[PDB]
DNA sequence: AGCCGAGC
DNA sequence: TGCAGCTCGGCT
DNA sequence: AGCCGAGC
DNA sequence: TGCAGCTCGGCT
């Protein structure tokens, strides 16, 4: 009574309570379809209530969080449940307004996750209810869609616990390892009641796995699938002017078959464009408009509906168009979409870091310096070993120092000005300006219930991209602060631990990398061999292009010398004639064909202009130029090709970063 | 005093204190403006300046209900932040001592809707505290640019001045429900004067008469449809975009909106455009007789009046096959396309083959005027057009709603009774099978049947057997109560009869003048003369163009024939010599290009032909094409504009039959 | 205790 | 993912 | 006491 | 136009 969006069952709460089913739906739309297929007749024994968004995992949630959750509370009230009340006997079930809950989600992995979270909720508070068979599901003949969950022993308790307990992270790792190894095996070969154990190990695990596939980036290009689709869509559009972020998101959805809510995409586009300190070392997309600042960690970005973006000039230098011919492009229902990965010229995964949380594993990598990485790549091309690399954030004025393995001290900047004054001109990476102010300087100024005041005043002189705090203290307090350690006292040192460098390798296998050098080496070997493929590809293609022009130059000359005439000949006479004179069928088309009647259209589609003087000359020059182009390319090694790309990238990186310091 | 529960307020440091009157509350249009203001004020500004954002148009408090006024978030917030009190005169300097701020600075977009918000705020103060206006309570303010604007603030700062009773009358003219007539005259003079011209302190009177009036006029320009195509500009931009796009598969509505925004220079929030798209696509009883866009997905139903439409990111649309039959592509060449800053956008109007303004029943609300037209039958209209083409008189027309099973009877000029369907089944039972047009099923249940069942109850039970597109109530009652109901009249008792009155058919005519039309027959005639005239233009245009195409093909065939015969050669000839030779032999510079311009010699249309052109099959194919084009121009010259119109009408009716048949099956 | 971000 | 209210005129 | 819809 | 909360793992 008095709950929004609840369509309570007529007989709910009465004598026929335990004959009533509450349908919990995934969102209002599923609630509407349930309402349509239910009433008028089904209105007596069936209630409907929509849930919007993932629900609280209650199993180890705090008391406050549980007591305040809107969704859990609404279910408790609607059903008549009570905490701590066992439902062991058949007389205690009389207090319930509903006898069954039917879960109705999308028939997809996120749907399974909500099912799971609802199951987890009941199993945690009222396992007794699971033994009577309290939960059903509606899969999308209305009784043939109804499937009953069935508790059948402690192995069902163990499966729900494995999936939803914070204490079972290690077990989930093993769990998913078995799943990933098994599905890898089957890839080389081939391919009414439901226990909770079968749901967890045969359905939920599909979500848990997809969670990893969408949240943990690839080593090769540093992208997750959604990010990859964004770049793919952008490369394809080739926008020469800015696009609304919201419009770009719709375009990605269309062109790359992204099957998810678009606000996620818009947020991802924003993340790819951000360029403040502690975000992207190299943003592949331009933040045209307010995309967020270091004042609020980007949380001050404007709506995707009022900000614009387009490719950075660095994007195609980093992911050259020509390499597209070597990628494996995926398919979504007979539409070709994004590749399994791009193959950038430097390991992008290190340049911009890597943040991802999945199931069993999570990924964290800090930023690394683009020029250092270029230099180490050049070293490895020379046969030398790469230098060790420290994390490095563009425009960060502080220090990052190694403490141990995969652990670092990140320090901002504080200098004593006089005996009453310190100045803070840099905050440690990922410490935001507004947050430092509210959580450090204010308490330092005002004291708290648990800490005394330490400073007498502070003044702000920040810009949008820099930090300047001028802080006043008594001489006494400044002296004490110095003895204690200025950086320490002012919370300007944080540590950075990187013991979860978890990525998908090029084969699609999840792996833990112990050092960044390992990531660099695996990337290097792969990228070097792709320059080999690129060269082979270019030799063939340029070659076919050369053969093409040869046949075209040959026909024009034979034509303007009267050695051949096409005037008023039938198509078949013409084709037989050209064959008999040894003209090759379209070499370029032939060559693309090999990469998986005679065609002389590349000749006869030429304009009449071709026969004129300037056009004969111009055609001969092009033929000769392509011939030299074939030989210039044969002279270049994979390493040469890579070195050209690196040089072009650094040149533009310098121009672009120089212009940022001006702009 | 401090202010506790107003989350988005940034109170001036000195507001509510000794220096209250020296503080300014900046009221902004939206949160974005607030942020820019907060940046502009820096840290210095925080002391004498408060910022509070308003989101959306605010309540017109003049003549508003007491309830509305008491429950409104924005005006109650403004009242709390400033410390105002209803019914208190702020004449002397004593009375001013209970205020937390001395002045309000309004900061809106420098566009028409901004002016409207300023005016509503001004209206709010003028209505409750006229005394405050005399003191100069109200002022206004005209990226990274933000911190710069505020250091030069004084130039951007305008003060409103109260100068006499003419200031009271201007505000009252704009915002009083009692001054609709004066607003009509106000805008009429404005529109007239504007038509002719084509041939530090700011008094309120000048704000109303020189700034707000521009909003009122824009309000009509966007809300009141054109007679010619039955569109308002937002709708027109959508259609224009769809034609340009020419989608062969469904596009998400939200994506379409973004596309319209881009291609047609739509300068407003996209949610309004997505709603317009949904509106153009709807096809439940009482919406469109001919939906130009297809409702692929849940676009709403008669159950809730379309308000049950799914979100625009989960629904799809595309052109109806009928759209280009109604708005033929060839006629695009006769339209005046508009420019928005170098970009070519939608036309001033489209010119459909029947008066679309009557088919889907245009409706809108502006300032001074509003528009309502009911739906009319497409075939009846086609038939009246045919009648007028033969010099006959058009039959009078009754409103007609596609798939409406009830009755529309004419009481008199522009006056109609619209009735649903109710019939006695037995002596305990009536059945309701149609609701009057625009009575929605759920609403009828809630406001009619529910009361009858409950609170002096009249019926005993009722059951529902609706479908998505049909209505069926079966109603149970005692013989005694049914006999009474049936005596008083079943349609009357069950409220299945509504009146439809149409005394405000206001539309922009073809010249962009607002006009009131008294009958649909007037609308139909004025449309008819324009459209017939445009079949004239289309014929002229087509004869010119097809002629140029004929010439073009003549020269091309000629070159080809001459080439395959030896009479001419281009092999190894200089470009310069080749041009000169073609000239000497009297080949014509691109006839099509030349014709288009007419509204050195260019022989590219000859020389860009492929070598394939010289081959046997292509030579015959070219001769065929040349002849056919010649026949096409001759065939068109013989025809009258009426003939062309009749061809389009017949094509339209044939597809309308197919489409509507397939709907009743599907 | 709360951030990180790609989903609902 | 869905939630939140107002203008303006004619009409009921 | 509220619908209709193109705006904020 | 802006408003609302949760998952999952590592780590502060
Ligand atoms: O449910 C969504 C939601 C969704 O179901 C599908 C797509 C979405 O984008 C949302 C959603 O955004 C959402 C809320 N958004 C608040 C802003 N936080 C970051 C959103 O990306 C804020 C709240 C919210 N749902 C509230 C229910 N909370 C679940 C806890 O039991 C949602
Ligand atoms: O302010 C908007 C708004 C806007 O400023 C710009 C664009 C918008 O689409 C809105 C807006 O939709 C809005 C509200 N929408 C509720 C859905 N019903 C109306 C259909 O858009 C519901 C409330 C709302 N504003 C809050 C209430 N302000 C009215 C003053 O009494 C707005
Ligand atoms: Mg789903
Ligand atoms: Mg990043
Ligand atoms: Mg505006
Ligand atoms: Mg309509
Ligand atoms: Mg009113
Ligand atoms: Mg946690």
């Amino acid at each position: 009574k008095g709950i929004p969006k609840l369509d309570d069952a007529n007989d709910a709460g009465g004598k026929h309570s335990l004959e009533c089913t509450l349908i919990l739906t995934e969102g209002d739309s599923a609630k509407s379809l349930a309402v349509s297929g239910l009433g008028v007749i089904g209105r007596d024994r069936y209630g409907v209530f929509p849930l919007r968004g993932k629900i609280l995992n209650v199993r180890e949630a705090s008391h406050k969080q549980i007591m305040e959750n809107a969704e859990i509370n609404n279910i408790i009230k609607i059903v008549g449940l009570q905490y701590k009340k066992s439902y062991d006997d058949a007389e205690s079930l009389k207090t319930l307004r509903y006898g069954k809950i039917m879960i109705m989600t999308d028939q997809d992995q996120d749907g399974s996750h909500i099912k799971g979270l609802l199951i987890n909720f009941i199993h945690h508070n009222w396992p007794s209810l699971l033994k009577h068979g309290f939960l059903e599901e509606f899969i999308t003949d209305m009784e043939r869609h109804r499937i009953l969950f069935r508790y059948a022993g402690p192995e069902d308790d163990a499966a729900i616990t494995l999936a939803f307990s914070k204490k079972k992270i290690d077990d989930r790792k093993e769990w998913l390892t078995n799943f990933m190894e098994d599905r890898r095996q089957r890839r080389l070969h081939g391919l009414k009641h439901l226990t909770y154990n079968d749901f967890i190990n045969k359905e939920l695990i599909l979500f848990s796995n997809s969670d990893n596939e969408r949240s943990i980036p690839s080593l090769v290009d540093g992208f997750k699938p959604g990010q990859r689709k964004v770049l793919f869509t952008c490369f394809k559009r080739n926008d020469k002017r800015e696009v609304k972020v919201a419009q770009l998101a719709g375009s990605v959805a269309e062109m790359s078959a992204y099957h998810h809510g678009e606000q996620a995409l818009m947020m991802t586009i924003v993340n790819l464009a951000q360029n403040f300190v502690g975000s992207n070392n190299i943003n592949l997309l331009q933040p045209i408009g307010q995309f967020g600042t270091r004042l609020h960690g980007g949380k001050d970005a404007a709506s995707p509906r009022y900000i614009f973006t387009m490719l950075s000039t660095l994007a195609r230098l980093l992911f050259p168009a020509v390499d597209d011919n070597l990628l494996k492009f995926l398919y979504d229902d007979n539409q070709r979409v994004e590749p399994e990965w791009y193959i950038p010229i430097i390991p992008m995964v290190l340049i911009n870091g890597a943040e991802g949380i999945g199931t069993g594993w999570a990924c964290k990598l800090p930023n690394y310096d683009a020029r250092e990485i270029v230099n180490n790549v050049r070293r490895m091309l020379d046969g030398l070993d790469p230098h060790p690399m420290l994390p490095n954030y563009k425009n960060f004025k502080g220090t990052i120092q190694e403490l141990g393995q995969n652990q670092y001290a990140v320090s901002g900047e504080i200098f004593v000005v006089d005996r009453n004054t310190v100045e803070i001109t840099e905050l440690p990476v990922r410490t935001w300006t507004q947050v430092y102010k509210e959580q450090v300087l204010e308490p330092m100024l005002n004291g708290t219930d648990k800490t005394p005041a330490l400073i007498s005043d502070y003044k702000e002189y920040h810009t949008d991209t820099t930090v300047k705090f001028v802080v006043k203290m008594t001489e006494e307090k400044l002296a004490q602060a110095e003895a204690a350690g200025l950086h320490k006292v002012f919370k300007l040192q944080t540590t950075l631990t990187c013991n979860s460098m978890v990525l998908f390798d090029h084969m699609g296998c999840l792996k833990k990398y112990e050092t960044v050098q390992d990531i660099l080496k695996e990337f290097f070997d792969l990228r070097l061999s792709y320059y080999g493929l690129r060269k082979e590809w270019l030799v063939g293609m340029l070659g076919a292009e050369s053969t093409k022009l040869n046949n075209q130059a040959r026909f024009i000359l034979e034509k303007i010398q009267g050695k051949i005439t096409i005037e008023n000949r039938s198509k078949k006479d013409l084709i037989q004639m050209l064959v008999q004179r040894g003209y090759e069928s379209d070499p370029v088309k032939a060559w693309k064909e090999a990469q998986e009647g005679p065609d002389f259209n590349y000749i006869l589609n030429m304009s009449l202009w071709s026969l004129t003087k300037e056009k004969v000359e111009e055609l001969i020059k092009q033929r000769d130029a392509k011939g030299r182009e074939v030989n210039d390319l044969k002279r270049k090694s994979p390493s040469d090709l890579w070195k050209e790309d690196l040089a072009a990238f650094v040149e533009e990186l310098d121009k672009v970063e120089s212009q940022e310091r001006e702009d």
